[PDB]
């Protein structure tokens, strides 16, 4: 009944609000949206389990491939686990896809690691999500297995880039530029958009500030929006 | 987006009934209906089929059905099945195939009686061994991307609640998890079996039938009688 | 680790032999076969289940996607269904696709009606396996709610052609007429092919004779060949 | 390298011992191997990273394809992890496939999920690894996007067998039926095997022991050897 | 694919026609061709950049293994070079061989220097594209480390033959002589070919007037065509 | 692109079988050998060149490393001489080693004296090829210069062994014990093979009886086989 | 002769001091090296071709395999070339490997990138040698056509390094760790080194200021050395 | 230490007294190495007229390479005899159709006999070989690429300066392995460069004459013994 994915209603950092998600996710049939992509945190640290599950209730309701990665401060990492393992056990078109892969219609081959990707240090998954670059790069390793797919990776933490965000990661960068994703969700406020290498680079928006984004994958066209 | 389901089991052959369950619908806010077998007694042939299958399409919402155990043998109730469906579009029999629901929701089912072993059966009755239901519903993993709603005459088996139940069947659901399940049998009720919200909805050949919220994962009862 | 299917490697009506089956299958290699397409009748009506268990195993040495239908002799049809059940649970890249289907990088739809497809009379799957048109007809309808893809159909009866038979049947060709596959294969001596309206009907050839085909599925081309 | 992965040279639980380790990868020449499958626990718990790098530099040593899953002592996690990362960059036929995948020659999908897999409770990665059932089937829901492969999987908890083991795991024994992987291995003393329903699993032996199989994926029978 | 590349769709001098080039691109399906082969020039000398990306785009639609090398006039260097690099990035199977190399199913070492070989001179790459000989030896001796593989060489230059074009060039044909690939394909109107020793040479045509050719590696006999 | 030698296919003397070296050279793909060596007699003594050039034609099919030496009957030496040097210039995979050498990836330094190496005598080279021992020691003590490489031996004379042949050479025995190469393959009839000191001295089989092995470089064991 | 490469003299910047250039080459066999890899700048912008000659004339008195890569001074492009190109027709153990590469006995796959890697900007050959990141990065990519090959790479520009320098390229970085070469080799005065992920980066010390070193490739370690 | 100075010539044709005082004149001209090219013998000769000859050669004790003649037929005399002295003389080198080092390390190798433009290769009434039998020979040098060469032919390459009517297939060899060195046999001591190569043409034994090359400087020293 789905066919090939070529608009994508996305956004980022909604931190809880589920009256913003609840109309984030009413606008989702008008738009056309073939599919939706999410970047957290989608809940504050202080969230817990019963949260996630309430989240992931509403979102559901959208009915539409959907795919999520974490935020810095959706830890400890296993409620936001379970209760993603959860709803998607009923609802396979969700997907999470930190540090794991799904197969959208095109084909396109979804990937992303979320949380804070620090340059260095020891991971950290309880008081906050928060992994080293080397380990960033290891979980998008397994992707080379995947033969001639077009690539859209979701991201929390900014890639270093003159005209997006030159306080970015050039680790974050290191990994566009080493798969060379068609696309690359990120975190962050005020719909933005960059080139970077063959790489188109999305700032979707922040849902926190009713901001959001529908991209046009083929026309690689963005057009924003707000739920105020 | 189908969210109300009218929904009811083993008519056996009880067209007045049918005719009641169906009138129903508007007045329910049904957005589809499910029926599973028996739709007919043993005993039944095609012209019977036909005048069921005639009454069923008055209702003129989504509907999905599987056979029963003695909706033998099986070209009649297909081919009834393939008459009715050339007419009403809306109209269809999910017996080892499937089919989309607003929403969209991949619907299937594996009819008859779906027995831990021996040999498969389609003309003195309808009998399925387990590897045959797994063999069926394997090809969903094709569309693995859908929420799904099974219907299957045979009850999974469910500890504390339901000893007499199929451990087969009930492997069935833990697999693929639907996120709802119609079963056959007597007397309106659901549990959550898993993460899957497993219904039964009532004997329509004593006159019941259940309407159910899959939002709420909640259903309203009611008799023709 | 699997690319795109272009070269499909073909025979149909083996016929129970398991030498000149395992020859065709060793050329998978040498050819650069992408996938296997294999209609038909797979073994004599005197076979039983360990001879289909044997086919199977022999198979499934290809480690390449394959599919197949049963011809008029396979019956009675619980066992040629139950062994390809058995080598299917650990060679997924195997599919009996009679009466269901299957997707193949591409992407390709991939479905059957195998037996003798009748103009009319009774269905049986016991002392053979014949199925009335309006069956085989109701059998690929369940594709029309799968969007946009092109398709592959393999059937055991050949469709009515005035340039490959006209005597074939007209179900038959009516089911290509409405579904417009891509490729259509059919049982038979041989190794011939023309179009159908817009589809490309191929006899591969008659494994029993020693004939096999491989098919170039973008230009229509086809190359054939014979196990000696 | 063989067409298709035939002979692995399997073991578990090496548990620190290096000099049995290094004895392990000096016969696989010997063996004709064409693959090495290693499960948990590699290290006692109280190793620390430079333990694991001594470890992975000794098992990189037989320059072939080699797979390998944590077991309940390998903790904290990212000790195993960093280390397993760092020789995959120097050897990269060498795979960590713990909640990820690999493929092998065939092709086949290597997959596995170390550690100890509990029926319920909570994750813990740090004091020793244990993950609830829930969170092993997620990890493998992934392989629903790679399912046209024959699969190999490696576990550290093994499933329970009617008969033959009365005290394995209900949830593994349910990953393996859900999945029907090829080959199953699993920890334990005592070379030996059984078929679980289609799944072939295979007990290697535990290293700490001396103990080591070779199997033979295509007669499903394995040759036992003690590199004492 | 094949696993030994056969055919081959080439051609040469398009000259910015982007016409004839989408004529060439949407019959290569049909030709059946294992790869495409396309000697400059591809611009005019005074096309720039943008028109170099347009001529990628269109070529990149044949979705098979390309190689090229650029003409006297696709000056300056770098904006073909660049626009070569980009659209690499999205389609790995084309490849510009210039002063470079890659392989093709074979494996066939495909290599090829373009712009204008001349005996002498000076090097120029921004006002025309010239190498003196010297030069041109120089990119090809570093396939002396690449000695066991059949070569199949891009130049725009053509060799001296005698009694057939002894206008050509003797640097060219002492290239070949040294290094005996089996194919060579050249620049030049009116699709023509010739044993130059043991090297199969072939000018496949000039597009700029709709000529192309499909070369038949094996037979050394190709199929002449045009896209009037 | 091509990787290290561990699997070689090998066999001896087809005397222009054709027909059983056009499958030997089939067999290549399906078992995944990585080089192919092969002893003569190549041809019957009354063959002439056409017929070496029919012979290479097929072999050059395999597009793998390719050693070979001559047998007593392939004479006079020039005309197979020729037609090696012929297939030689643009298939350089393939090589004659006779009284020459070549390196394959491991390293293996790779040589050969074809012929019938007798104890004594005159050197004969159109009635038939006969070099008495010293011409074949002459040969081999050029590899002296060349340091640390593994070596792989290539002769038509079987040597003294009380395991494999009580009639054999002892010159050609002693050559073995001399240069203390890792393999050295013979011509013979049988398949079978035994360790002189630490040399693996194999004797492939007799393509002309359809007999042929796949050598196990690493484990020193044989896999058997034959063409009927 | 040769044997494998273990120990390697290095340095940069010689920039024109052949004097130190002399004592350099003199140095070599009392270092018992088996190679030589040199960075530039090898001379000041102001020399000319008779200079490079000069130059090479010296080198090449080591007689050992020696690699090297010109610096942002050593333009004109060309000169350099044509006097590399001159010494390395008679002396093949010497190799510029600027946007190529050579093989070492090891092996080792030697490759560069010399000149001025800069972030962006346009090429530049004439005034100075300069290099857009994407350049660099584009000479590489076709070393992945070779496979299982530990790589040494030499650079002028030195990669970004919390350790070695935080001035460092960040793109240079990049390659390395794409890359994952055993050894990068890198201009800069004073002798020091730090891994970089898995790579050994060392600055060999600059030979106008009388630096050299003398490396251990397996124990990654290295002694110091000045010539005056 | 590394060769540098390389006393050689050619065509001595059995003259086996100015055989003996070329290979006097080494110790005092400090020659590393010496290189001869034949015919080291008229075609009459036989086995015990090998035998002589590399006895005066082996006599000078110092890395020795050679080549044979068209003359040298049958070409297995030459080489029983060759091998025989090699057997005792670990510096003595054959090195038609094979190769060995010298210090350097300097790759040597070399194609007596006639190299013909084309025709059939004869071994027994004279040595001769097609053009694609030297190049096959040779193409075996591809496997040690990374060494400077040192060439021997018997037979001169074409070249507008040394011969006019010299071999363009020998030209070839030369131009595709760039040998740093390559003798031929002639006579009257000359030299030029063919391309990036160094040819020379130490001279005719025969005649008394012989050169004794310093390969560092590219420059002839020429002498005579007679
Ligand atoms: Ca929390
Ligand atoms: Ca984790
Ligand atoms: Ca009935
Ligand atoms: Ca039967
Ligand atoms: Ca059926
Ligand atoms: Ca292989
Ligand atoms: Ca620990
Ligand atoms: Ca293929
Ligand atoms: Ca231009
Ligand atoms: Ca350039
Ligand atoms: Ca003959
Ligand atoms: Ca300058
Ligand atoms: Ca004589
Ligand atoms: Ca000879």
């Amino acid at each position: 009944m789905r066919r090939t994915v070529r608009y994508i209603l996305a956004t980022s950092n909604p931190m809880g609000d589920l009256e913003a998600l609840e109309k984030f996710v009413k606008l989702a049939p008008d738009t056309g949206a073939d599919a939706i992509a999410l970047i957290g945190n989608l809940m504050p640290k202080a969230a817990k389990s019963r949260d996630y599950a309430a989240f992931f209730r509403i979102l559901s309701e959208a009915h539409l491939p959907t795919a999520y990665v974490p935020g810095p401060q959706d830890a400890p990492i296993w409620e936001y686990l379970r209760e993603a393992a959860n709803v998607e056990l009923v609802h396979p078109e969700m997907r999470n896809v930190h540090e794991t892969f799904t197969f959208w219609r095109g084909p396109y081959l979804v990937a992303g690691v979320g949380g804070e990707i620090a340059d260095e240090g020891e991971p950290e998954e309880h008081e906050a999500l928060r992994y080293p670059a080397w380990v960033a790069e290891y979980r998008l390793k397994a992707l080379w297995e995947l033969k001639d797919y077009p690539k859209i990776f979701l991201f929390h933490t900014m890639p270093y880039h003159k005209g997006l965000n030159e306080q970015g990661s050039h680790e974050v960068a290191h990994l566009i530029k080493t798969h060379n994703p068609l696309l690359v969700l990120v975190a962050g406020k005020g719909q933005k958009h960059e080139m970077l290498g063959a790489s188109w680079v999305v700032v979707p928006g922040d849902l926190s500030e009713g901001e959001y984004s529908l991209l046009d994958l083929r026309a690689r066209k963005l057009e924003t929006g707000n739920v105020r």
